């Protein structure tokens, strides 16, 4: 009964650990874009 | 025994699920930041 949770949680945790690495890269990619756009605004006089 | 192993797996689980929620919120806020920057660029003639 109860012990069957062990494999379920082990496998879910592996999936979640992988998902964290894919979201870290996606978030980082968006940060690089924000920096690029900020610079473009700054070079054009529009970032204060 | 197995009860304690399960408790530990659940704690890891919630730690991972909480980090995913956070990165989903962070990613979304960055996409909104990208939208706002793009709209500024568009208004100042920098996006064609």
């Amino acid at each position: 009964g109860s012990e069957r949770q062990i494999l379920r949680l082990k496998q879910i945790n592996i999936q979640l650990a992988t998902k964290i690495q894919h979201l870290e890269f996606s978030c980082s990619e968006k940060e690089q874009e924000i920096e690029r756009l900020n610079k473009l605004l700054k070079q054009n006089g529009l970032l204060g």
